[PDB]
RNA sequence: AUACUUACCUGGCAGGGGAGAUACCAUGAUCACGAAGGUGGUUUUCCCAGGGCGAGGCUUAUCCAUUGCACUCCGGAUGUGC
């Protein structure tokens, strides 16, 4: 609930292949700012989810506000801030601990 | 259909890995203890050829499970090709 560089997206369509999903998330979410990375896995724990990492928290906050509920492959997107900093954010900060 | 008989038409030949090495066994080698080797085994190194076993992995769809906070791939099942 507290703003973050990374947004967490769930309720994604699980049928969509990994590169396609990264691709289509990039298209939609660059409109709000510079993206450092989009992480997708199709494993059991991680399917249906993506982390979009932005350079600025303000882009993240605007991306979260605007896209909340957005129809994406026949499913509304659920978006939150990530609970924890993404490794590349934390290393940028010197906050990083293994 | 099978076996033989006669007539007619036809008709090449040759083979089954190869090459090394073997200290050990057999061949109980005809000259005062002995050949070397060769041959046949055994073991082994090359040239390797066809099979056996299929651990693992690649690919794609049905069903089942999953609403999951990660940043070291990575749920289950079943089937065509690899």
């Amino acid at each position: 609930t507290r703003p973050n560089h990374t947004i967490y997206i769930n309720n994604l369509n699980e049928k969509i292949k990994k590169d396609e999903l990264k691709k289509s998330l990039y298209a939609i979410f660059s409109q709000f700012g510079q993206i450092l990375d989009i992480l997708v896995s199709r494993s059991l724990k991680m399917r249906g989810q993506a982390f979009v990492i932005f350079k600025e928290v303000s882009s993240a906050t605007n991306a979260l506000r605007s896209m909340q509920g957005f129809p994406f492959y026949d499913k509304p997107m659920r978006i939150q801030y990530a609970k924890t900093d993404s490794d590349i954010i934390a290393k940028m900060k010197g906050t990083f601990v293994e």
